[PDB]
């Protein structure tokens, strides 16, 4: 078996790489005095007597795995002990040296060390080693676009978020908006990739006895599922930076030009309320509309483009399309059809409901706003290398399409950072970083219904917004016995990882 | 009249710098005897506002008085036919730049009365000069505007795709000194010297009163290549082990172990790939895996007197005396200063030093003085005297030049630079990444990766240094961000140069 190709971070930190180990094995049958046996190798390995008795007194099983991968010294002291029926092989182990730790961009490998998730199976031939035969090449090594730096604030913000607000899954993702680069992408609960089959968190132990032996890789499946790529999510008010661009760049808002909430907006014979309906807005500027989230405001913009207009911008953000991301099982989001839509689905659309998106297509289509209007691929790879960590290959950032014009992009970055000095992204304020974004919270949706007292609150953050370097999607999955809201279960999720990231990036802060 | 300077020729004379006859409209104001009425006509010739004409003829206290500059040849012969007593029109030069936005750190540019303030047009400009109308003598360069536009455009998308302070490339002759490119993002337009055409330079210059302005424009258009230093980083490493062949300080196939770190007294100097270290390594192969360890021995068996004369010999302490103008001369800690020297490290040079120092690696170890201009001509375009290529020193042998020239491809081959490989033409080089000093303190974040290329390494016709300083956003790797510059720049410029593929 050849040892598969480094997989490194963009600083060349090992995050996967292929290790000679040793592996100890047994022939019950052929060990003489059993007690003895596990008495030597369990001193040795460093293991309770009662655990190695058990492996090697196992009936029926003619061969037994005592222990994977131990190190040379072990290895050379159990040869030395001349046991019978025991014994030590040469094992390649596929290490992650930062153990629980970006587990859905690396993936893992079955036990012949075959790719089969996240990029050790998207890229599973160009890690492959070339076999030896009774020796074996390294497989060509992988550069990605991820920071283990950025990854570690990220996972550390995700964690923390996961424990406080008691939540289903907390997931982040940061972008690189001038070249589609994935920077982070974290979610919690998540897996050990180091053993793809252990549960380390309470929910996939609890998740995986609902599942029979037969039945329980359907139950590992479900634990190696990448929430940013596979989940679509209705992403409520965040959407408002698509309908805001689409409406500025079809020029369907005057200058000067005030719109009035009354709390409330009749459409299709139901009412469309503002969140603050009780105490309506008033007399709005459009910059004040969405640093107020002012839904009737919205439904008006919805109104202005109609049904056409709106699925064009939604198209061409890349919200009804798989974004091409190099990692496995992407999913496309959910939207109905533009010919059956009526005149309450579309004034919903306009605030991000009735239309379901993955993660990584809101995120992508947020840096196209930041990136002066163009929609890039994202990518987790960047670099192709030999085996000796010389790089071969380097993939140009690739443009999809012109969503919206420089001009639309500066207005929407200038309104997007007053949302933050101004509005409701408040809580996400950091001094001298020019952090713009908004705050969704939206009702979720599970086997097509609204249940209740379930919400997914979410942040999307720019910075800085006068030259965007980063992009942070964060998303709470059903917070529980907390303030369900996107400013303060999401918001602090993303000014942690933007003034860890901003302060690493060397960004220079302007006051 | 100031005559028309000399015309500046790229080496296939492609007309670069050209001054051309404007015509200047004068008014001598106690001669205009119907002035309001001699204005509303000039008013409307030269499309002004009617007031701004009679306000510089109706001048009281002014002999002369220019109305407006560099108008066209016929408004020229429009003005001359309505005879007015009092306003004329003169011939007046202007400079052009037909490429406009292109070789500026070169060419330079000049002010209104024609003198040369930057670049070339300052360094020649008693040569260009012309007499009091002759027009001036005109220079041929060694740039060659393909090579100069290959140049440009693989700076401006490495200037784009690493979000960077600036990308600067050099392509030098190696057997002449000639230089053949010089490009750097961001830079200016010199047939409008003063209007920033980077957002970069839009925002340096707003930083400035008005009245403050000059230390701006001067920054704009200094020259990144002569006049700002840089730590090489490990293309130093070709320096180093130059002067370790040529001293013989290694033998014949020996063989040098790599475990993560060395030991140069108490303070351990470690490798920069201690988490899998390298193991046992031909010298080929510590080139290659750029194996810090390996060049700390390599310094110790040199010893500090014997590094400072290789140094000094290869131009290094020295200013090339490149006839561009503010050339910067450049910049203790005993066998540990030694040690990080070895690799390029707490050493500041000029990319010009650099480059012409590898180049006499790839010239059988002859030194030349660096050269833009290559030829005179007179006023007519005849070419009347060539300059003669300057060998300054042997530094090493031919026999040390093959040896280091059969490494150098091997790196691009097999090792570190492998991103620059082009399959039939033999290109060899290093890769530096360095922590960027910033007046004498290194920074968090702020890399100056490089890339250095000779190419063909059996007979070396080119050589290109690349300098990407302070990528952003990207891997800060000179292999990633320089390597690809490189490649660019060889690729299309030895086709252009008719060097045949050996496969
Ligand atoms: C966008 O997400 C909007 N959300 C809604 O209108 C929901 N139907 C809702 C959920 C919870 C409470 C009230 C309404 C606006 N943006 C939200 C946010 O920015 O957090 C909001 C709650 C301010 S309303
Ligand atoms: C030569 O430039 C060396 N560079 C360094 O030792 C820097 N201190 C460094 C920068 C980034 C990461 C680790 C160390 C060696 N040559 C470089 C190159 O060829 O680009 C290198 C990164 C392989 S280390
Ligand atoms: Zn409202
Ligand atoms: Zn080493």
């Amino acid at each position: 078996e050849p040892k598969r190709g480094t997989i490194y971070d963009r600083n060349m930190k090992e995050l996967a790489v292929s290790v000679t180990k040793y592996t100890v094995w047994c022939k019950p049958v052929e060990v003489e005095d059993k007690k003895e046996a596990a008495e030597k190798v369990a001193e040795i390995l460093d293991e309770d007597y009662k655990d190695i008795y058990a492996l090697i007194s196992k009936k029926n099983m003619a061969l037994v795995k005592v222990k994977r991968w131990i190190d040379d010294d072990k290895a050379s002291q159990i040869r030395d002990a001349k046991l019978s029926g025991i014994w030590v092989a040469e094992d390649n182990q596929r290490y992650y040296p930062y153990g629980n730790f970006a587990p859905y961009v690396l993936g893992h490998t079955s036990s012949d060390a075959t790719g089969i998730s996240g990029v050790e199976m998207q890229y599973d031939k160009k890690l492959k080693g070339k076999p030896g035969k009774l020796e074996p090449v390294q497989g060509n090594g992988l550069v990605l676009s991820i920071d283990e730096v950025i990854q570690h604030y990220t996972e550390k913000a995700v964690q923390k978020a996961y424990e406080l607000n008691n939540a289903k899954k907390v997931t982040a993702i940061a972008m690189n908006p001038k070249t589609g680069d994935i920077l982070a992408l974290a979610s919690k609960p998540d897996y050990d990739p180091n053993d793809s089959r252990t549960p380390i968190y309470p929910y996939y132990q609890e998740e995986l006895e609902k599942y029979n032996d037969k039945d329980k890789i359907k139950g590992y499946y479900q634990m190696w599922r990448n929430p940013a790529v596979s989940d679509t999510y209705e992403p409520g008010s965040t959407f408002k930076l698509i309908t805001s661009s689409s409406a500025l760049e079809e020029g369907v808002i005057k200058d000067g030009e005030k719109f009035t909430c009354t709390g409330s907006v009749t459409v299709g014979g139901r009412k469309i309320k503002c969140w603050r309906h009780y105490r309506p807005h008033g007399t709005q500027e459009f910059k004040q509309a969405v640093q107020n989230s002012c839904n009737p405001v919205f439904v008006e913009l919805g109104s202005r483009l109609g049904v056409g207009k709106m699925y064009d911008y939604i198209e061409s953000f890349g919200l009804m399309d798989k974004t091409g991301i190099d990692l496995p099982g992407e999913a496309k989001g959910i939207l109905y059809n533009e010919k059956n839509v009526g005149p309450v689905e579309l004034a919903t659309i306009s605030f991000g409901q009735s239309i379901s998106v993955t993660p990584i297509q809101l995120i992508t289509a947020i840096s196209s706003i930041a990136n002066g209007g163009d929609l890039m691929q994202p990518r987790v790879v960047k670099s192709y290398t030999d085996n000796k960590g010389n790089i071969t290959e380097t993939v140009k950032p690739k443009k999809v399409r012109s969503v919206i014009s420089k001009e639309t992009s500066k207005k929407m970055l200038e309104i997007a950072e007053s949302v933050v000095t101004e509005g409701g992204g408040k809580i996400a304020y950091i001094p001298g970083y020019r952090l713009g974004g908004k705050t969704g919270t939206a009702q979720k949706v599970i086997d097509g219904k609204y249940a209740p007292g379930k919400y997914i609150c979410s942040f999307v953050g720019i910075a800085p917004c006068d030259d965007p370097q980063i992009v942070v999607l964060a998303i709470v999955d059903e917070p529980t016995g907390v303030s369900a809201f996107g400013s303060t279960t999401a918001g602090p999720i993303v000014k942690e990882i933007m003034n860890d990231s901003l302060k690493y990036l060397g960004v220079k802060p302007v006051y």
